[PDB]
């Protein structure tokens, strides 16, 4: 058998599902063996795959988070564009089948998808319904309601009211799209490499300052980057938790309480109605430099991932959105949204209203490094070391240096 190495960043429950998908494909035919290899968080996984390319130890497939897309698109010669791979191997590829938001987010300026969609998400407001009920609180729709609900929870003895993971993705990137404000110039990077950051504005700053002020009295508690704060929610310590829809699998298995999810809170001091939320998660890039049989097996595995049944199973088990309309329709016909209330929140929120350039998503080179900058500066806010105005100004300044570095090399 010819092995197809797939380096990915799926840990915990979702990682076990990756291994089930690969092995199911391996059991259906006798020519190709997909070998999934966990390489760490998204940054570690992308870094590892790129570093391996010199020693020719790089995988056939690498999962690269949405953040890394501009960098991967500029890495011409390192990637095998998926449409060319599929045609070369004799496998179908129909980009139009993917959700419109996925297509608009990932397509090149000429309308081509270079990578294979797989795990797309958006942030939702997770909540402990048991704790809300005991506190006499309601599911919030606005930021004022988030604070009031947090107060009721803590008054009723909850350790803390609200927290969030992936804080830049949630409280800067998605917060901006949800309120139709720009994240950077040149249409959040889609219109040019000469972009600069625009999130250092009064709307974002005032919200971050408001959250920091909730630390007193434990209405808010910071619980770290990425998914580090997950056990705060599943242990029943915080009653509200904003993070990826893709925590559904972990939450369903680890939470001893009744849980729900709803759309992100609206900051009514910024807007009277929400816009839409934006993509998170990753896509699958095929790397150059391998042989024909390795690519044939890669293409056949991508076909296995393209089926509505596999896409629906992945969505149902993880909380990543159904990546195609067909997978959504299959899940609906199976009664999944009736039997599991709220699992259609993420797909609805991505397409809530006709998008604007501010709500398409983001495309910034070196955004892997900018993500660290933004997390560092937000941590300075939670620690009381900087105001949000100063922290965001520093994040935009440091981020702009990274954008200029990318622009200089992308020519
Ligand atoms: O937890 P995920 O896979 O939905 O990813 C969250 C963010 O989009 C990562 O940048």
């Amino acid at each position: 058998e010819t092995e197809v190495q797939w380096w990915h960043a799926m840990g915990g429950a979702n990682g076990e599902r990756v291994n089930k998908i690969a092995e199911d494909f391996n059991a259906t035919q006798s020519e190709y063996k997909v070998v999934p290899v966990y390489k760490g968080n998204y940054t570690e996984t992308m870094t590892a795959a790129i570093a391996a390319f010199r020693a020719k130890e790089h995988p056939q497939i690498v999962q690269v988070f949405e953040v890394g897309t501009a960098t991967m698109m500029a890495a011409k010669g390192a990637i095998y564009p998926v449409e060319k791979l599929m045609n070369d191997a004799g496998e179908a590829f129909d980009g139009d089948a993917f959700l419109p938001a996925v297509v608009s987010y990932y397509e090149t300026p000429e309308g081509e998808l270079l990578s294979m969609p797989f795990n797309s998400s958006t942030p939702v407001m997770w909540y402990n319904k048991t704790a809300l009920d005991a506190a006499g609180a309601s599911v919030p729709t606005t930021w004022d309601e988030v604070k009031e609900t947090a107060q009721k929870l803590v008054d009723n003895g909850m350790d803390c009211g609200v927290s969030f993971g992936w804080q830049s993705w949630v409280m800067v990137e998605n917060f901006s799209a949800w309120h139709n404000i720009g994240m950077g110039t040149k249409e959040n990077g889609f219109a040019g490499f000469d972009t600069e950051f625009s999130f250092n504005n009064e709307a974002v700053a005032a919200r971050l300052d408001g959250i920091a002020a909730m630390s007193e009295g434990n209405l808010f508690k910071y619980g770290g980057r990425r998914g580090d704060s997950l056990p705060m929610f599943t242990n029943g310590e915080c009653g509200m938790w904003m993070n990826s829809s893709a925590y559904y699998g972990s939450i369903k298995s680890q939470a001893e309480f009744e849980f729900g999810q709803t759309m992100l809170p609206l900051d009514t001091s910024v807007a009277d109605a929400p816009q839409n939320s934006i993509i998170g998660g990753a896509t699958l890039w095929v790397l150059a430099g391998h042989d024909e049989e390795e690519y044939k097996g890669t293409a056949q595995f991508l076909t296995y991932l393209s089926s509505p049944e596999v896409q629906a199973w992945w969505h149902q088990e993880t909380g990543y959105v159904p990546i195609t309309t067909a997978a959504y329709e299959l899940s609906k016909e199976q009664g999944f949204y009736e039997s599991n209330p709220g699992t259609d929140t993420a797909i609805q929120q991505l397409s809530l209203n006709t998008p604007t350039p501010n709500s398409r998503g983001l495309r910034f080179g070196n955004f892997v490094q900018v993500r660290d900058v933004i997390n560092e500066e937000l941590e300075a806010v939670w620690a009381g070391d900087k105001s949000a105005t100063d922290a965001l100004n520093a994040a935009a300044e440091r981020g702009n240096t990274l954008l200029r570095k990318f622009e200089r090399s992308a020519k």
